[PDB]
């Protein structure tokens, strides 16, 4: 079932509790993401603006993709990170001269067409106060379909165009956790980036929350921890009851198992990115290629 990966040990890093469960797995060529990563660096830096050294898809032990999927199959997993930090870039941005990542694009022609076609096809495209509300939009502002049209490439992944319907409503509960994840972690960072624009609000769960129930900060945190845990079970139960449906795709099933560890991924990647830690440093490796190599 798994042959790019191996299981991290539990006893070497923090969950918090927050994916119990799930195993940790490490894709065991994480050093592709790094390079993939940090050409797109270089590219950056090259065709559109200043890019050194940038805090995003790589954690000096774990970083995003080589955890988050890590049976991503080896040849496809430079360029998938190449997509990723991209991503985080035009983020960023979000919170020329740059039409020209077709190169991107043509690159996946190269390798898989119909892969291709799908994934960019599938790349087709405030001041929240109550949790009910909030769901639906950040489920997408974390980027439902991005991840989609990636994982789905880089796991060779065919599924019928009518389980596309079907498939987002089965991961609810697993989009649930990880938004909230990313807003837990990406806290501080989003949290100081209201206070410059001068916002009243932060489009952050833990800002609805303490909205939505007159509490602090650490109230907020708390709340949101204790729903993370729950939106897991509701996910788990899906797992088992969607084990042996034949209806469903081979694919989509596959695809359904490689959600939890985008979880497990999320959760340890989060706790050491530097990307929320400023503090994390990168690998000796990591960065002979971002000063001098790659
Ligand atoms: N698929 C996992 C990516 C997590 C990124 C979350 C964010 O990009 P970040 O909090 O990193 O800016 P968003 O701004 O959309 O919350
Ligand atoms: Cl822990
Ligand atoms: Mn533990
Ligand atoms: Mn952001
Ligand atoms: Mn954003
Ligand atoms: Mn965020």
């Amino acid at each position: 079932e798994f042959k790019y990966s191996e299981v991290v040990e539990p006893s070497t890093y923090y969950t918090e509790g927050l994916c119990e469960g799930i195993d940790v797995r490490k894709s065991k060529f994480t050093t592709l993401e790094d390079r993939g990563a940090i050409r797109a660096h270089e590219d950056w830096n090259k065709h559109i603006g200043p890019c050194r050294e940038y805090r995003g898809t790589l954690g000096p032990r774990f970083s995003f993709i080589s955890v988050a999927v890590p049976e991503c199959i080896p040849e496809r997993l430079e360029v998938i990170s190449y997509a990723n930090e991209f991503a985080f870039l035009h983020d960023d941005v979000t919170d020329g001269k740059k039409r020209i990542q077709s190169q991107l694009f043509l690159e996946m022609l190269a390798i898989d067409p119909e892969c291709a076609k799908t994934t960019m096809k599938s790349w087709a495209r405030t001041r929240f106060v109550e949790l009910a509300k909030y769901i639906p939009y950040r489920i997408m502002d974390v980027g439902e379909m991005f991840w989609f049209g990636l994982v789905t490439f880089g796991l060779g992944l065919h599924i019928p165009d009518h389980e596309l319907e079907l498939c987002r409503e089965l991961m609810a509960n697993a989009w649930i956790a990880v938004g909230l994840q990313n807003d837990i972690w990406s806290w501080p960072k989003e949290r100081d980036a209201a206070t410059l624009h001068g916002k009243d609000h932060v489009v952050n769960a833990i800002w609805v929350l303490m909205q939505e129930h007159q509490t602090d900060v650490d109230g907020a945190m708390q709340i949101c921890r204790k729903l993370i845990v729950e939106y897991v079970a509701k996910y788990l139960e899906v797992i088992e009851a969607t084990k042996n449906d034949e209806s469903i795709s081979l694919d989509l099933r596959k695809y359904l198992d490689a959600m939890l560890y985008s979880i497990s991924g999320n959760v340890v990647w989060s706790l050491e990115c530097p990307r929320y830690n400023p503090d994390v440093s990168f690998n000796k490796t990591q960065l002979e290629w971002m000063r001098q190599g790659l």
